[PDB]
């Protein structure tokens, strides 16, 4: 719908948490928008730069596991909510990765 959409910019999805962290895998949960979009790229990058990855979500979509990336590393997990004619504004989440469970639990 949203005929009258064209000039209407679609929104993002508010600010994802992030459920799990590991080495070389972090899993990261939107909201998405009041905007009816297309689909979801996403982007996480190292901050030291390293592994990183785009996935593509479809647009119904809350959630990406991101995979290949690497242990004691900060990550930028960004979360585009793209739209036929437009993207949105994206999503910045930083999580640094924790890596292998050492000595999980005393």
């Amino acid at each position: 719908g949203s005929h009258m959409g064209t000039t209407t910019a679609p929104d993002a999805p508010p600010d994802p948490t992030v459920d799990q962290v590991d080495d070389t895998s972090i899993v990261v949960r939107w909201s998405r928008p009041q905007a009816p979009i297309t689909g979801y790229r996403i982007v996480y990058s190292p901050s030291v730069e390293g592994s990183s990855t785009e996935l593509n979500l479809p647009e119904t979509a809350n959630s990406v596991t991101l995979s290949d990336l690497q242990p004691g590393v900060q990550y930028n997990i960004t979360i585009y909510a793209v739209e036929e004619n437009q993207e949105s504004t994206p999503v910045v989440i930083q999580q640094e990765t924790t890596g292998t469970p050492r000595s999980d639990g005393t």
